[PDB]
RNA sequence: CGCCGCGUGGGACCGCGCAGCGGGCGCGGCGCGCCGCCGCCGCAGCCCCGAGGAGAGCGGGCGGGGGCACCGGUACCGGCC
C-alpha cells in the first residue's frame, strides 16, 4: 500500500518517491503546514543534459499552493532519500484546445488559464516557485530556432547557478522550446 | 460570358460567439439527437494581461485662463480760488 500520496498503478520509480512523503509527513521538518492529507499524481523521469537526471513530481493544481508552502522541504527531504533527482514540483495544468466549442446551440468557450501561453508560463513558475523571474526576453536568432531566455535575481544566483541545468533540460521537457536562463 | 449565385477545400488575415460542462438513464414508437431527470463525483469547473491609448482618483506646486464684487493711481477733459 503505498497508495496514499499518489494515484493508480505506475512504475517502479513513484512508489519510492510516494515512501518519502509517507515518512514526510511523520517528519515534522518545518512540513507540518498543509501535509498530512496532501496527496501527488505523477512523476516524469528525464534524463537532464549532463546533469543528474532531475525527475518532476506532478501535484494536483488545486492543492498545489499549499503544497509548495516551504517548497526547499520537499526538495531537500526528496533528494536525501532518493540520491540522484533533483525533484521539481509542477501543477498538472491542463492546456484546452479550441477557443469558442461550438455546440450548435452555444459557444462553450475556453477559460484562458487553459491555453498554451498561459499555461506555458505557468509552467516556469513551478520550475523556481521561490525564485520569481525578474524577465523573460526571447532571442530568435539569426539562424533560428527561437531560444526563450529567463532572467532572475544575482542574490538567487549562486544558489541556483547548480540547479538552472535541471530546471531549462526539464522546460524543454515540457515546452518544446530551448529555454537558457541569465542572471542580473 | 467578371459569375459577387453555387460546390468542395483551406483557414493566415479579418471580424465576431451572452449562456457552464461531462456522466447515466437510453434504442426514449425501425437508429439518433432531443427533451427531461438524478449530484451523479468525473472539470485545475468559470479572471489573459494591465497600451509612452483613454477616462477617473489623490498629492504637489503652476499661470495677463474665466466670472463676480470691491478698489487705487496719475493723466486727459471740464468747473472753480
Amino acid at each position: 500500500r503505498k497508495i496514499r500520496k499518489p494515484f493508480e498503478k505506475l512504475s517502479e520509480l513513484e512508489k519510492q518517491v510516494a515512501g518519502t512523503l509517507l515518512k514526510l509527513e511523520d517528519d515534522p521538518d518545518l512540513r507540518e503546514m498543509g501535509l498530512g492529507t496532501l496527496y501527488i499524481s505523477s512523476v516524469k523521469e528525464i534524463a537532464v543534459d549532463g546533469d543528474k537526471k532531475a525527475a518532476v513530481v506532478y501535484v494536483p493544481y488545486p492543492m498545489l499552493q499549499s503544497f509548495q508552502k516551504n517548497s526547499e522541504a520537499l526538495i531537500l527531504k526528496l533528494e536525501k532519500n532518493h540520491s540522484g533527482h533533483r525533484f521539481i514540483i509542477v501543477a498538472n495544468r491542463t492546456i484546452m484546445k479550441n477557443a469558442y466549442v461550438f455546440t450548435g446551440k452555444k459557444s462553450i468557450r475556453r477559460p484562458r488559464s487553459r491555453t498554451m501561453t498561459s499555461v506555458y508560463n505557468c509552467i516556469l513558475d513551478d520550475i523556481c516557485y521561490p525564485i520569481h523571474v525578474i524577465g523573460k526576453r526571447t532571442l530568435y536568432p539569426a539562424g533560428s530556432n527561437p531560444r526563450l531566455q529567463v532572467v532572475l535575481p544575482k542574490a538567487v544566483y549562486n544558489e541556483v547557478s547548480e540547479r538552472t541545468k535541471t530546471y531549462s533540460a526539464v522546460y524543454k521537457a515540457l515546452t518544446e522550446r530551448d529555454t537558457e536562463f541569465i542572471f542580473m
